[PDB]
């Protein structure tokens, strides 16, 4: 399971159906920028 | 399933084990800021 702490969106991202993930967690999930991921409560 | 497109972290968030999610997707997942979520590939 790749897990992370949720933080608020920056102003310029409000309204987007988007999650910001740095390179390290993208590598752990095995996705690239622009891929679709699921975000679920643990 | 709550799903979203992955975008790169902003500079100031690099190195954090953190995902940025706006209010709308937090409400759909049913989490608040600071909660832990799972991010998985669909």
């Amino acid at each position: 399971k790749v897990v992370a702490r949720v933080a608020e969106a920056r102003a310029e991202d409000v309204g987007k159906r988007v999650v910001r993930v740095d390179k390290a967690e993208r590598a752990k999930v095995g996705v690239k920028v622009g891929d679709v991921v699921e975000v679920k409560k643990v």
